[PDB]
This record gives structure tokens, sequence and C-alpha cells, in this order.
């Protein structure tokens, strides 16, 4: 059974522990390892870390050469308007693969990395909402294990771990608190949530053994609140486009979280810099929820017509439309996995985050007509959405 | 639930009946309407109908013009090495869409088609093994309804309906008889099976009302037994390529059906031309099953290494492989839909009525053996779908 495998995989190897490793850096950080620089949140994390630290940022990247790796990283940041050529000296591509033993490094390379790196931001992961647990085991479970291995190899390296609110159970009335313990593995639906649950369990055990860690759980990470930068292969963009093209949207009961990526990246970096954050968990979600009917109002205001249907009737219309439209069919696959009220969605409390960030000026943008206009304007500009009539 | 809708959709509109329509042709067939000429079975059915009849073959096809329609039909046949230019005079594209009212025709066009066509071979359908019932309702349920409408409009037109063994429940031990009544809708799993069950119910009610109908249920339709012609986006091809690329295949306990397309198309046409076939149902399946371990033997003999694993372990290796391979991921989607150790439930069909009806013909299903599998694999290698064995 999958929960058997999850429980077995959540046991952290005995040798991953402080042992005789040298103490963590207490002075200025010289070097930082970032995983996930070729992803969405990763692009913003990388640019932010360059702005807010003086460290060389080692970036794990799958590539045949270091130049190819640098090219992947540059193009990714370029796609979000985050690149400037002055960043290149700050970036050290590290050829490797989060889904491989030792992050894809030879024993010698791994040992060297274990000597050079002062701190780790682990944002690398395989995110696939269709695949089973076993498809993401290598990248999410073993990859996190190997990061924990690096963090305890040679000398201790603080770990700022990017998890997800999806490690939390659905169907709760009251907003889940940042300090509530994790439930059992059967509380989760889908391979992604399952793999991230196991990953966070490993990280929490390394914490219990003395590794300094921060656990950051982002909610639904949306577009940049000013530029509108947003990868269009995102399921949220997929869904919005589907509704626009069909001219109909669902009424759902769920409180909707939309958390702009610039808030998530700034909060991760801010929190990672606070010694008070060690051993702590933070919910990087929008403190202000929005209702679906409000979302559709904002989208109509931008200029898109949207009839509203009960979720089950909406899903039925999607099913019908999928007959002749393979893109709508693709969207349907995501939604047919698990009624009237629509899908359950996790609601989080973020009290500890709000407090920890109070003197920072790091604050989550509101979801309002203006934010949605910024988002839709960018999607139209980039050819993803047809401009409103 | 979906079964309520299925039952509702299986009710055939009252006006689709013989009424005052003129009697069917009792002489030579002058014209035939074929749906599905742009698909895999449809290509062979078209080429076979040209050889065995001297009727003009009207072919329903989505296109902006008849000439572009002809191009689509021609190219499809070319892809299976079925095209020769002497076919061209025989084919008449009809611009249209199985998933639209009146097959996408105007009232005037539909009335004209209702005057011209002597008989209908209905092989058009949306086949998607991932989508729900509602995604295939238009093409499979309403499309079949509209075909029945045409078959009863103006003058009676016999209907040779291509259904599927997937209208039958899976997991039953004894070969299901061709004359066994359909069970209720709750027996079926997946949108494709559900939509074809409803379609066949509609066709049966038409038959009950006096429309001459043959119901043909193909099994798992595989490559041409001589040329190896086989549509590579087919799920069976996907699965075999996945096994080859991983180097591992599942031990499943099913009695595997592999029914070459040249047998299905020849049997359809043969059976359609027997008046004894009217009102009858035929299972166009291979009379001889193959076991999975025989399949892997045939593939090793061709040159591909295959370790064998229990189905659950094989499926887990597929999932693991899918992490870094999107094609294997695509294959995994199909197999995960089921929430036992011997692998997927499959249907076993009796074909005794087909065997008898074809006994005086030269139509017999090829055996599954190392030679057939070599024919299939050789074609896939030649077309670049598979890497040649080491």
């Amino acid at each position: 059974d999958v929960t058997v495998e999850m429980e077995a995989d959540a046991v952290l190897d005995a040798e991953i522990a402080l042992g005789k490793a040298l103490p963590p850096v207490t002075g200025a950080l010289r070097t930082i390892l970032l995983t996930g620089a070729t992803g969405f949140l990763g692009a913003f994390l990388l640019e932010e870390l360059c702005r807010r630290t003086d460290a060389r940022i080692y970036c794990l990247v799958r590539s045949k050469t270091e130049q190819e790796g640098m090219n992947r990283i540059r193009k990714n940041l370029e796609s979000y308007s985050l690149w400037n050529e002055a960043l290149a000296p700050r970036i050290v591509p590290v050829r490797g693969d989060i889904g491989q033993p030792l992050l894809g490094l030879s024993e010698k390379e791994f040992q060297r990395l274990s000597e050079e790196i002062d701190a780790i931001y682990h944002n690398g992961a395989l995110v696939n909402f269709l695949y089973p647990y076993e498809s993401m085991r290598a990248a999410n479970v073993l990859g996190t294990r190997e990061i924990l291995r690096l963090a305890t190899r040679t000398r201790i390296k603080p770990l700022h771990y990017v998890s997800t609110v999806s490690v939390l159970p659905l169907g709760r009335k009251a907003p889940i608190r940042e300090d509530e313990p994790l439930e059992g593995p059967s509380s989760l639906v889908g391979g992604y949530a399952q793999s991230k649950w196991v990953a966070e369990k490993l990280v929490r055990e390394a914490s219990r053994r003395g590794l300094p860690v921060t656990i950051l759980r982002p909610g639904r990470v949306t577009g940049h609140s000013r530029t509108g930068a947003w990868n269009t292969d995102d399921l949220v963009c997929r869904t919005l486009k589907g509704c626009v093209r069909m001219g109909v949207a669902p009424s759902v009961d769920a409180l909707l979280d939309l958390t702009p990526v610039d808030y998530v990246s700034s909060a991760i970096v801010d929190l990672s810099m606070r010694p008070e954050s060690i051993g702590q968990t933070y919910h990087l979600v929008n403190p202000q929820f929005v209702r679906a009917d409000e979302m559709w109002n904002y989208m109509r205001a931008f200029g898109y017509g949207l009839r509203v249907l009960p979720y089950d009737q909406w899903l039925s219309e999607l099913g019908s439309a999928a007959s002749s439209d393979s893109e709508l069919g693709d969207l349907l696959m995501f939604l047919q996995q698990v009624s009237v009220g629509g899908p359950r969605m996790v609601v989080c409390d973020s009290g500890d985050t709000l407090k920890a960030l109070g003197g920072t000026g790091t604050s989550c943008p509101s979801v309002d007509a203006s934010l949605i206009s910024t988002y839709l304007s960018s999607l139209v500009h980039r050819g993803f959405l047809k401009a409103p009539e």
C-alpha cells in the first residue's frame, strides 16, 4: 500500500545526523546552494538572494555543461524579466540532478560541495498533479534526503526548505495553524502531496536531530503582483483560460488562496534571515481569501464574459467541450481525479508569519480587480489569452 | 449518476422509425455511406468495400471542401499502403461531422443524402480511453442517433454498425456469447465503454422497430497481418514500446486478444453481405487467445530483452520511469485509472456464430505467433517507432 511505502520512506537514514560535522557558520554567509533555479519560484528566489546577500549562489541544474547550465538559468530569469548580466558572476551552475544520489555528483564533487556551501535553499522538486507517488519519489523524497545528507556532510549547513500547504489534510473547518503537527499519510490525496509529506517528515527528523532548518509552506503561488510574470503552464492559468474560452465559470464553496510569487520569495528570504525562524514552520499564503464570485467579477471587469454554473454542471460542460478541444481535455484530466460545492481546498492560518515579518515591509498583495487586471494584461500581452472584445 | 443519463440517452426518439419511408433496396446496392474513413479500421473497411462492391462509397469527413475531404481520405489510406488511384472514382466525400446534428449537414443536404444512400457502414466514433461519458456523447451517442435518423429518412437503409466488445463487462470467466443480451449500464467502466453501450442500445431499438441492422463487435484491433500496417498512437503499440524501452513486461493472467485489422475489415464486409446477418451480433475477435508469457517469448525472439515482473511491480516501475520520461508518463495515465495481482480485467468473447457464418468464405483470423509479432515489430522499426533490436 502507498501509505506503507510513505511511512517507510519517511524514516531518515541514521547516518544523516550531526555526528562529528563542523559547526554551522555564525559569521557572514559566503556561499549558498539553491535548488530549483530553473523553476518559477526559483527564478525569483535566485534574483532576491543576489540582491539581499553578498554570497556566491551555487545553483543545481540539469545540463551537459556548466555553460549550458548557466544558459538555462539565464533564460529562465529572462522569461520573468529578472535577468541582468551582473548576476552572472554571482551564479555558479552546479551540474546535477535532484533525482539522483548525491544530487547527481560524483563522490569527489559531493565532498567538495560539502566543504564549500554555507547554507541551502531547497526549492527543487518535481510538481506533477497527475502522477502517482512513485513518479516523484526520486526528486522529492530522495532528493530531499540527499540535500539533508549534504547539510550534515563535513560541516553543518542550515536548510531553508520549501514545502507546500499540500502536505496538509483537506476537509478541515478551521484554518490549519502553522504549529499543528502533521497528520498520518492517509490524510492526503495525490502523488504530489504524498511525496511532499514524506519530504517534510524527513526534514523535520533532521531538525529533531539538531539540523538548523526553516520550513516554508507556500500556498497557491500566482503571478508577480507588479509585472504579472507567471508561467502559463501553471494549472491556475490553465483553468482561467479554460473558463474564458468556454464563457463559463464554476461557483465553488472554497475560500480561494492566491499568493503572488513576489510575496512568497521575499518572505522566504526574510524568514531565512531570522535566527528566530530556526525549527519553525511558516504558511506563506495570502492572509486575505477571495470568493469565486469575486474572482469572476474581477475577470468580467477586465472584459471577459463568464456565465456561472454549479461546479458539477461546470465540470460537465468542460467534459462536453473536451470532445473537440484537446486543451480543455488536458484541463479536464486535472479536475476529474477526486460535486456541487466543488473541490475542497486547504485553508491556512498565517499568524506566525505575519508577526515575524512586521518590521520588514514584506506584505502579501490583496486579491482585487487591479491584481487580476495585472495578471490578465500580462497573459494577453504574451499571447496566452485573446484580448477582451 | 452517469448510469441514469446513459439509460435516458439509450431511449430512441419516437420519430426514428420506419413510418412511411420507402422500402430498402432489394436489388444491387448502388451507394454506400461510410463513417470513419479517416481512422484505422475505417481505412481498411474503405479499401475492402471498393474491392467487394461496385457501389459508390460516400465518406463522411470533416473538411472545408470535398476536395480537401478527398485529400484526407487518400492520405489516410496512403499511410497504411492501401491507396491506389483506381480507388478515386469510387469515393465521394461528404463534408460533415459525426458529433453534430444531421451529421453536420444542412436540412437540404441531409434530405439529399437521405435520397441517395442505399446502405450505411457506421464505423465513426470518438475513441478516448481517458475521457468521461459526456466527452463522447456527441460523437458516439448522438452521432449514432443521427445515423439512425438518416437510415429511416425518406427510404430505409440497412445499417452495418461497428460497435465494440467493450460494451461488455470485464472480468467474467466464460466466453461471452454473441447472442447474450446486454446487461445494465452499471457493469461498465470508463467513458468509452459507456458511450458505446448507449449507442448499441439505440441501434438495437432501431432493429426492434424494423430497421435492418448488423451489429459487429471488434475485439482489440491490431496491425495488418501481412504488411504490419498499424497506427502507432494506438494504446497497444504504446504499451509494447514502453515494455521494450524499460526492458520489462508484466505477467498478466488475461487471455489476450489480438485481432488483425485485415480480419476485422474482411469479416465486417463479408457478414454485411449475408441476409442471414440481419438482426444478428458478431464478435470479431481472435478465436485463439495468447498468454502474456507467449507474447514476451515472441518479442525476445525478435530481439528485445524483457524481464518479467508481477503487474503491480511492473506498474510501479512504469511510474518510476515516468519521472524522467513523458512518453512513459503518457502511458501511465491510461493504466492508473483503476483504483488485483494478475493485472487488468479483460473480456473473453465467444465467436462461434461468426465462425459458422464465415465458413464458406476465405475469411479467417490469423494466429498470434512469433511470425505475426515479427511482422508487427518489423514495421514499427521500419517506421522509426521502435529502435531495431541490438
